[PDB]
RNA sequence: CCCCCCCACCCACAAAAACCACAACACCCACAAACCCAAAAAACCCCACAACCCCCCCACACCCCACCAACCCCACAAACCCCACACACCCCACAAAAC
């Protein structure tokens, strides 16, 4: 339901071969045949929207992430759940490591005003932001969450100038990543023309 | 047109690796005599009856020119963006998103 869009229907038929041939095989029985998936996701596609039907993929996300499980392979539909509209500082998270700055210099670069606003959204404390299996990584499955302070258009400008950087240094993830555009995506591209000049 | 975890050469038993190896061999050489897919002789332009030798010609003629009026495959007028009701005018937009 979630992967909705422009050009994916060979790309959803091939997960959804990917699906079915995982729950046919063991340790789970096919009790579907085939293409059953597709069909009923053309009537399910916004499925996702359903609020009870996110919270629960958000909870067996949780729970098979924790404890591993002979049928930990149903993750497959809820991987998705986990750091859910938090692109903004998933990207971040990467383009430190790409880079290999300690986050701290990485923000140190950022030349820029806009950015002080979206350093101060993203980094708020008391979020565990620094604890590696809370509720956070599926908060906005579950339904302690708001509008994502954390999702790409949240934290805009930093989003396009870690993609920018990484278009430079051929990352394809930055390539396919769709631009913000209202977040000045030109002062951004020169800022991570620069940048990426440095690191590459 | 990112992701199940672990993981992450479409790497892997042993013994081993020239799609080498019986021996005899090793021109996809060879029967000899011979070794031009030469020769009877006479011949030797796929020359020749002769007249002739433009696939020239009746004459008048000789633009596959011509009735004259003519002669843009111009023209009624009004006209003349294959322009217009307003409202408008990203083949933008629920939200959440947005490898």
């Amino acid at each position: 339901s979630k992967i909705s869009g422009q050009n994916t229907g060979n790309y959803k038929t091939n997960i959804a071969d990917r699906i079915e041939q995982i729950f046919e095989t063991a340790p789970f029985v096919k009790i579907v045949e085939h293409h059953t998936l597709m069909t009923t996701h053309k009537m399910c596609a916004n499925w996702s929207t359903i609020p009870n039907f996110r919270f629960l993929a958000g909870t067996y996300d949780m729970f098979f992430s924790r404890i591993e499980h002979l049928y930990s392979a149903i993750r497959v539909g809820t991987v998705v759940t986990a750091y859910e509209d938090c692109s903004g500082l998933v990207s971040f998270t990467g383009f430190i490591k790409q880079i290999n700055l300690t986050a701290r210099e990485a923000i140190l670069y950022f030349f820029h005003k806009n950015f002080e606003e979206e350093i101060r959204r993203m980094f708020e404390p008391g979020q565990e932001t620094a604890v590696p299996h809370s509720y956070f990584i599926h908060f906005r499955s579950l339904g302690l969450s708001g509008k994502s302070p954390y999702s790409s258009n949240a934290v805009g400008h930093v989003f396009n100038l870690i993609h920018f950087v990484g278009c430079y240094m051929g990352q394809v993830r930055s390539l396919n990543a769709t631009v913000i555009a209202a977040c000045a995506p030109h002062e951004m591209s020169v800022l991570g023309g620069y940048l990426g000049e440095e690191f590459f």
